[PDB]
């Protein structure tokens, strides 16, 4: 297969892949939306009994078979549809990830002058409710009527915006000539790439605290508020956030743990990994409440109403710190550098584990040879889908693909794919294969966690999501009934690869009885256990 080599080569690579634009763009956002210090102890609490159990057996499962995302299904055939769902997420989510990259792109290209154009009030796209530090914020006209120019409706498409189809276009050329001259594998400065988000967030954090009003940010952002906590809907999205900033089902930590050698300890990885990645959304959300604060001190308005809910929160707070500090174009240029970056280390893993998977299901060597091929038509497919996304009425597809597609079927797949380890293949065959690699039985909670725990929580979150669902409530941005269909179709499209993929398998198995079909498809094939001739001992001997 081809191991790792060095294991702080893996500890780093993993923590880029794992850190990127979900931390820094999409957490801010949901918090805000879901009333600030409300949102945090679902948060932690998902964080401790669900995303790192489930994170160590994912990191164990592809470490224990040396295979990928779709190959580790040897252990039971007929859940296959398990890795195809996660092939369609990773599918979703990487389709409009570049046009994030790409907004993120033209943020960068317009900071190359002498004063920004997002700092003062008299430009040309500017109205008489401009009201600006030196109401609304001229940040937000900035992004709402230049950048974008929004439409009304999702169903009013416009014009194309040139500027963003260029930047997208830009970005997808730069992630395929990376992908295919081998910049990450075969590279080094992904030290500089995990080490430089953090100076520039401590430099952004310093001037935030000192502003006037920040205080009152910080206090909304860590106050809890027990009224909230009997809904459906907060606990929700916390699972989705925790489970969409891990990439519990995205496919790629299976693929990475498949080139790990045996004896690697995969729960050392798991933990630091899970807390380092978890701690860098808490300072950007520190910084950005307090941008917040100081932002509604001056608009006289109150911390809860100052902005809207939209996913654009961060290109309209960033950019308002970004104007107070000295020489302002040079650390937006840092800054937006370094979002940029963030996106890219995600993009190319998220890419490559597609292709590698494409490859290795075909199976032959002809599509060995022409795998550039391949990775082409992968890029181009994307950007052309990419392309819809760059009109008047963009963000609202954005949104609806954020927060439809790949929200709430990451934790289905996940607890599916748990379930399936623990009650089908044996709770006993796992520990023993786990010691097997790490010398010592995993600890008393990961196993109740994974027997008890995390199955019945998201068994839960499910069952009271359905009976408390009222059109008014889960909705949230009047959107047309197509377009609520569609996003339950997206949403789906990915779950229902499981059972349908079941059938299909039993339709070519043998026996009489279905009883006895639904046996000989649930037992392991052949070639299940160690891939290595010296590992297979014990109950894998020959
Ligand atoms: C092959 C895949 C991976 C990348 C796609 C390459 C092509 C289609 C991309 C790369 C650079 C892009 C161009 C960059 C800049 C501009 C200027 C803008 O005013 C019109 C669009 C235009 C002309 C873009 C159109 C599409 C473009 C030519
Ligand atoms: C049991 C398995 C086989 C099927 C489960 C499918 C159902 C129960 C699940 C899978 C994904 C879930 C959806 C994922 C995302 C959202 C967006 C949210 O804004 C409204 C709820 C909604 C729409 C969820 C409702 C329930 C849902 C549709
Ligand atoms: C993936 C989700 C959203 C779809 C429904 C599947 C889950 C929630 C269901 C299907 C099988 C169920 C489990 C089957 C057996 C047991 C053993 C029992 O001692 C504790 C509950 C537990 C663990 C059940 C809890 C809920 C469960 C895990
Ligand atoms: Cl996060
Ligand atoms: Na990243
Ligand atoms: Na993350």
């Amino acid at each position: 297969r081809g191991n790792w080599g060095n294991q702080i080569e893996f500890v780093l690579t993993s923590v880029g892949y794992a850190v990127g634009l979900g931390n820094v763009w999409r957490f801010p956002y949901l918090c805000y939306r879901n009333g600030g210090g409300a949102f945090m102890f679902p948060y932690f609490i998902m964080l401790i009994f669900c995303g790192i159990p489930l994170f160590f057996m994912e990191l164990s499962f592809g470490q224990f078979a040396s295979q990928g995302c779709l190959g580790v299904w040897r252990i039971s055939p007929m859940f296959k549809g398990v890795g195809y769902g996660m092939m369609v997420v990773s599918t979703y989510i990487g389709i409009y990830y570049n046009v994030v990259i790409c907004i993120a792109f033209y943020y960068f290209f317009s900071s190359m002058t002498h004063v920004l154009p997002w700092a003062y009030c008299n430009n040309p796209w500017n109205t008489h409710d401009c009201a600006g530090v030196l109401r609304t914020s001229p940040s937000e006209e900035y992004w709402r009527l230049y950048v974008l120019k929004l439409s009304d409706d999702i169903g009013n498409f416009g014009e194309v915006r040139l500027p963003l189809l260029g930047c997208l276009g830009v970005s997808w050329l730069v992630v395929f000539l990376c992908l295919i001259r081998g910049v990450k594998s075969s590279g080094k400065v992904v030290y500089f790439t995990a080490t430089f988000p953090y100076v520039v967030l401590t430099i952004l954090f310093v001037r935030g605290v000192t502003l006037e009003g920040a205080f009152d940010g910080i206090m909304y952002y860590l106050t809890p508020q027990w009224d909230k906590i009997l809904e459906a809907k907060v606990w929700g999205d916390a699972a989705s956030q925790i489970f969409y900033s891990l990439g519990c089902a995205w496919g790629g930590l299976i693929t990475m743990a498949s080139y790990n050698k045996f004896h690697n300890n995969c729960y050392r990885d798991s933990v630091i990994i899970s807390i380092t990645n978890c701690a860098t959304s808490v300072y950007a959300g520190f910084v950005i409440f307090s941008i917040l604060g100081f932002m509604a001190n001056h608009l006289g308005v109150d911390v809860s109403r100052v902005a809207d809910h939209g996913p654009g929160l961060a290109f309209v707070a960033y950019p308002e710190a970004l104007t107070l500090l000295p020489i302002s174009p040079l650390w937006s240029l840092l800054f937006f550098f370094m979002l940029i970056l963030l996106g890219l280390g995600t993009q190319f893993c998220l890419l490559e584990t597609l292709v590698t998977a494409i490859v290795d299901e075909v199976g032959n060597e002809w599509i060995l040879q022409k795998k550039t091929y391949v990775t082409l038509g992968v890029a181009v497919a994307g950007f052309l889908l990419g392309i819809p996304l760059t009109s008047q009425a963009g963000i609202y597809w954005l949104l609806l693909m954020d927060n439809y597609a790949a929200s709430f079927s990451l934790v289905v797949i996940s607890c599916i794919m748990c379930v399936a380890i623990m009650y089908i293949y044996g709770h006993r065959n796992y520990f023993q294969d786990i010691q097997m690699m790490l010398g010592f039985p995993p600890p008393l909670f990961f196993q109740i966690c994974w027997r008890f725990v995390s199955p019945a929580i998201i068994f839960f979150i499910l069952v009271f999501t359905v009976i408390q669902y009222q059109p008014i409530t889960y909705n949230h941005y009047q959107y047309p009934g197509w377009a609520v269909a569609i996003g339950f179709l997206m949403a789906l499209s990915s779950v229902l690869c499981i059972p349908l993929y079941a059938m299909f398998r039993l339709c070519r198995t043998d026996g009489d009885t279905l009883l006895q079909r639904l046996k000989n498809a649930t037992k392991p094939s052949r070639d299940w256990g160690p891939a290595l001739l010296e590992h297979r001992t014990g109950r894998y001997a020959p």
